[PDB]
């Protein structure tokens, strides 16, 4: 059954593996079985919930069947638990040094996350600063207590109603659009039309790396458009 | 999350019901929350599962939506443990009254219970004679830790190895009664059998919202048997 041998990995692709398998390869360190949910190999393959999790020697499966997603959420663990990374986890508290330095970071950010969470308004639960994402400015990470991109994608067609999910925007500290605008935010930028479109265009870019869609892409579309036309005097 | 109010149920059709109000509801000896999921609300409100529920005073939520029913098996409890009857669900332990009077009529049809396996063969994963299930002389009972069968078909639309289905057959049903009485009497490969009990797993199938494998060779047992009532 967890012996079935039907899944490609980051320490494994190509090659078919079981999660029995995934097991052995774990360090000592490891508590958590990790994986990720998606439409397509292609899809999730540069996903960038991957590389924090890559960068600590981690494995990750690969899930694009719908019926793997399921089995994993009723089984919960094996001997660590499993948990897909799409939603929100608590990586192996990368030594208590920076869990201490980092909320010195994350103070000055509010004033950003707050502003954001004005500009972006009820199409998110929350937004917040997060260390899980590096190689991206920012990303939108399902709660734990609701839908996979891949679920509300299949959902979706037998559907809109009865509600979504309440996704979080994360935004990452080491990212120069972020630096930028916490630099205008923090100097009364808060409302600049400028910015606002930004961050929603950022917003809807997150939206589309993370595995959803858009609603109405011709706003999207026309944010896009404004853009590219800010070189052309 | 649970308050939502959008489901009829054994206990309230035609005015929608939330869980919280599913749960003021419940007699005190009643120790789970049961729901069903199907087609369409005209679709399961006949369901054949349902009798043994009502029987007990146990009502049962209607979960025609499968963004509803995915719900639910993500939240998996509330206090007590939600529940497709769909799939195999233990029933509140009787009482040690029946757990004696059944073991008996179990291994008086464990001669029919096997037979069938054979006649069935990997189609299904056991064949049980069950008391869950009244009105009806079969049904296929969905393996629990699966996928409901409505569920299964939403997924096909967007080997194979599906889920572990089991034939469950009353052994309060004179049908099933009289193939007792044949498979006793050197009847395990009796052709009026064979023909009998595959016509039960194929309505048992299509009944409990999964398809047919080969259509034709159902219709042509159909018509075999329509034909007799002119010879």
């Amino acid at each position: 059954l967890a012996k079935l041998l039907r899944y490609n990995s980051t320490k494994s692709v190509d090659e078919l593996t079981s999660l029995t398998d995934y097991v052995t390869r774990m360090p000592e360190h490891q508590k958590n079985i990790y994986y990720i949910t998606g439409e397509s190999l292609k899809a999730v393959e540069k996903s960038p919930f991957l590389d924090a999790l890559k960068a600590k020697n981690f494995e990750v499966l690969f899930l694009t069947d719908p019926i793997d997603e399921y089995a994993f959420t009723q089984l919960k663990e094996f001997e660590g638990k499993t948990l897909v990374d799409i939603t929100k986890d608590f990586e192996l508290e990368e030594t208590d040094e920076e869990k201490a330095e980092r909320e010195k970071e994350i103070k000055e950010y509010e004033p950003l996350t707050k502003a954001l969470k004005e500009i972006l308004g009820d199409q998110v639960e929350k937004v917040v600063v997060s260390y899980k994402l590096l190689d991206a400015p920012a990303a939108i990470r399902t709660g734990q207590f609701g839908w996979s991109a891949n679920m509300e994608r299949i959902m979706k067609a037998q559907a809109l109603s009865y509600m979504s999910s309440k996704k979080t925007f994360e935004i990452s500290p080491k990212s120069p659009i972020i630096k930028e605008l916490k630099k205008r935010v923090d100097e009364g930028g808060a409302q600049d039309k400028t910015v606002k479109d930004l961050t929603k265009l950022l917003y809807e870019t997150a939206l589309l790396t993370s595995g959803f869609s858009l609603d109405e892409p011709t706003s999207f579309a026309s944010r896009i458009n404004r853009l590219i036309s800010l070189g052309l005097n």
